[PDB]
């Protein structure tokens, strides 16, 4: 239905490893270095990169963008330079396909920034965007991997607690948060906060203060809370800029 940005990074940056391979004179780059043709190579070169190395890395999913690419294609030039000098022969070829990378980055360059803000959406320029991706981290990264969580991650189902509604009449729990911010509900801490510790406070009504279902969410807040700190300063900045728009 909807394209796969990393299937087509990655086929946009293969292409590329493809067209530097075509270049003259290139072979020495397109393998790793065999040591018994290259005498010394790999004592002299503490980080060697070579074309089919990169094309692994490619299919590894180890560059989201552009950047993390063209980073381990100039250590190819780098590691020529260090081993046979800045001016060798080798050098310039392994700098003609650094350039030639260079015009095919910049003929998509458009193409590239879609692709990179959808593998990493703190690259939007849409704040809310960024913002709600990392609030949906911090859902599945930190509150969900909490230990015994299980309960919390889903509504209360009445089959199994046949009271719980009768309690509670403003129900929350993890699933829904998620939900609420795919639909951009949040656009700042509070309203999130106000979300997240509402799960607590259920706890607290239906179980009381001692519960282990209570110790459980008091610790989901807890992360919750720890991790937003860590990020204090970007949520800050995007929370800003939601109010300005």
């Amino acid at each position: 239905r909807r394209t796969d940005p990393m299937v087509t990074l990655s086929s946009i940056l293969e292409s590329i490893i493809n067209d530097m391979r075509d270049l003259p004179n290139t072979y020495p780059f397109h393998t790793p270095v065999n040591a018994k043709v290259v005498k010394d190579y790999y004592k002299i070169i503490t980080r060697p990169m070579d074309l089919q190395t990169l094309r692994e890395n490619v299919r590894k999913r180890l560059y989201p963008s552009r950047e993390e690419f063209r980073e381990h294609l100039e250590l190819i030039v780098k590691n020529s330079a260090t081993y046979n000098g800045p001016k060798h022969s080798l050098t310039q070829i392994s700098q003609s396909m650094l350039d030639l990378c260079d015009e095919k980055l910049k003929e998509k360059e458009d193409k590239l920034a879609r692709l990179e803000k959808a593998i990493n959406p703190l690259l939007d320029d849409d704040d809310q965007v960024a913002f709600s991706f990392i609030l949906d981290n911090i859902v599945t990264q930190k509150m969900m991997a909490v230990p015994d969580s299980w309960p919390f991650h889903h509504p209360v189902n009445k089959k199994f607690v046949p009271d719980y509604y009768k309690v509670i009449v403003n129900p929350m729990d993890l699933e829904t948060i998620r939900k609420n911010i795919s639909k951009h509900k949040y656009q700042s801490r509070e309203s999130f906060l106000d979300d997240v510790n509402l799960i607590l406070a259920n706890s607290v009504k239906y179980n009381g203060p001692e519960s282990q279902y209570t110790k459980t969410a008091q610790e989901i807040v807890n992360v919750c809370y720890q991790t937003l700190t860590e990020y204090d300063e970007h949520l800050t900045q995007l929370e800003k800029d939601i109010c300005t728009a």
